[PDB]
C-alpha cells in the first residue's frame, strides 16, 4: 500500500507484508539460501514479539524507535526490535537494490544469463559496509548458487509463466511502493541517530 | 534427564532443553554462526508449532512420526515436523561428534589451539553426507571463523572461568544422557524408515 501522507509506516501491516519475504528464498533454486531465509524471518520474528506486547505502544515503525530509546537507555539503538530492523531494513535494501538494478537493464555481457553483476551491486550498496572478510568471503561462493536470470524471474510470476518482460513490469510496478517504504525507514533511523556501523 | 526404560522421549521437555542449544552460537565469537543459530532455531520452531496444535497426540517424538505417517500419506517423511526433527537431529549428531572428539584428545598436532579437525570429523559423520558441493565450500570457508579452542571452552564454562580440564570433565558428563537421547532419535527414525538422503 502507499505510504500515508504522514509517512507513518503501521507496524501490523508492514508485518504481514514483510512476512511474505522469506518464502522467496525457497524459490531460488538452492537450499544455500535457507539461513538467509532464517536470519530475515528472525528479524522478522523479534518485531513480531516486541509489538505484541502493546500494539498500540507499538502502532508504528517509529513508535519502535521512539519507546525504545526511551525504555533502553545507554543500550539503545543495539537492542530489541530496533536492532532487529536495523538489520532487516538493510535486507529489504539489498533486495531494492538487486529488482531495480534487474529491471534496469544492468548485466555482464559475458554472462547475460547471470543475475551475478547484479547481485554483487546490491551487496556493494546494502550489506558490504557492516560485513568482514570471512563474511565477504562466504558472499562470494554463495553466488555460485545464485539462480539464472530466467529461473529467478520464474520465481516472482505466481507460477504463472509470463514473458520476462512481463515480469519485469510487474516488478518495476512493485518497486515504487516498496522503495518509498524502505526509503522513509532508512530516514527515520538517519533521523534519530539509530544506525549502527559495526562489521560483523 | 535419563531416558526413561521404555526409551520414549517427551516432546514438551525435549523442545524445552533444545531451546537452550541456538544461544550458544551467539557465544562463538563470529557473526558468520548466526545463520547456524537461526536454522536450527527454525527446526526447532516447526516442531513446537506442530507439538503445540494436540499436546496429546504428540505427547512423544515417536508420536509425532507415527501420527504424521499417518497424516500426510506419501509426501511423509518429506513434511512437517518429522521433517524438521530430521535436521534437527543431525545438527544435534554434529554437536555429540564434535563435543566428543575434542574430549577424547583428538587435535592436529601442528594447530593444537585450534578445533578444525574436531569440526571436520563431526561434519563428515553428521551432514557432509547430505551437502552438495557449494554447501561443503561454505562450510570449508566458515571453519576460518571457527574459535580458538580456549575460546570454545569458555563459551561453555556458564561465565565461570575454570580450567580447560574442568570444563572438558563438565562436557563429558553431559554427553553421556545427550548422547543416548540422539542414539535414541536415530534409532527411531531407521525403524520407522522415515530417514531421507537428498543433498542440499
Ligand atoms: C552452505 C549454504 C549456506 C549458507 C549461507 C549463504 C549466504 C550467506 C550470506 C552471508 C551474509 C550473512 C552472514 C551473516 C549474517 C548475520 O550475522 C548478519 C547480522 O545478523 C544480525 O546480528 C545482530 C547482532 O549483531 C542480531 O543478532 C540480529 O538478530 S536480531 O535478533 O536483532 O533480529 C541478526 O539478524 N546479518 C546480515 O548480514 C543480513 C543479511 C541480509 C541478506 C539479504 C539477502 C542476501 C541475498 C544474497 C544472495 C547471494
Ligand atoms: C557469511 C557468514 C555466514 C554463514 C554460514 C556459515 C555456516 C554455513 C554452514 C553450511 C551448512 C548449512 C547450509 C544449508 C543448510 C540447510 O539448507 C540444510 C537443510 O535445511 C532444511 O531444509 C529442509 C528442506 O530440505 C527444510 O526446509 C528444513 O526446515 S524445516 O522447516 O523442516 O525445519 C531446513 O532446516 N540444513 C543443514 O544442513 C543443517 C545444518 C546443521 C548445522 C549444525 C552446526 C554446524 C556448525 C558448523 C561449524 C563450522
Ligand atoms: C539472489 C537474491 C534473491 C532475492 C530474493 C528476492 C525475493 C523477493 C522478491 C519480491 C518481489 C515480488 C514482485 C512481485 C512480482
Ligand atoms: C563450531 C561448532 C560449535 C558447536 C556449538 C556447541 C554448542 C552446544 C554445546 C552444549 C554443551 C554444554 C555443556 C555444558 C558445560
Amino acid at each position: 500500500k502507499p505510504l500515508p501522507a504522514d509517512k507513518q509506516i503501521e507496524t501490523g501491516p508492514f508485518l504481514e507484508a514483510v512476512s511474505h519475504l522469506p518464502p522467496f528464498f525457497d524459490c531460488l533454486g538452492s537450499p544455500v539460501f535457507t539461513p538467509i531465509k532464517a536470519v530475515i524471518s528472525g528479524n522478522i520474528t523479534k518485531i513480531k514479539a516486541v509489538y505484541d506486547t502493546n500494539p498500540a505502544k507499538f502502532r508504528t515503525l517509529q513508535n519502535i524507535l521512539e519507546v525504545e530509546k526511551e525504555m533502553y537507555g545507554a543500550e539503545w539503538p543495539k537492542v530489541g526490535a530496533t536492532l532487529a530492523l536495523m538489520w532487516l531494513k538493510r535486507g529489504l535494501r539489498f533486495i531494492q537494490v538487486f529488482l531495480q538494478s534487474i529491471c534496469d537493464g544492468e548485466r555482464d555481457e559475458n554472462h547475460p544469463n547471470l543475475i551475478r553483476v547484479n547481485a554483487t551491486k546490491a551487496y556493494e550498496m546494502a550489506l558490504k559496509k557492516y560485513h568482514g572478510w570471512i563474511v565477504q568471503k562466504i558472499f562470494q561462493a554463495a553466488l555460485y548458487a545464485a539462480p539464472y536470470k530466467s529461473d529467478f524471474l520464474k520465481a516472482l510470476s505466481k507460477g504463472q509463466n509470463v514473458t520476462e518482460e512481463e515480469c519485469l513490469e510487474k516488478i518495476r510496478l512493485f518497486l515504487v511502493n516498496y522503495t518509498a517504504t524502505i526509503d522513509v525507514i532508512y530516514e527515520m533511523y538517519t533521523q534519530m541517530n539509530a544506525e549502527l556501523n559495526y562489521k560483523v
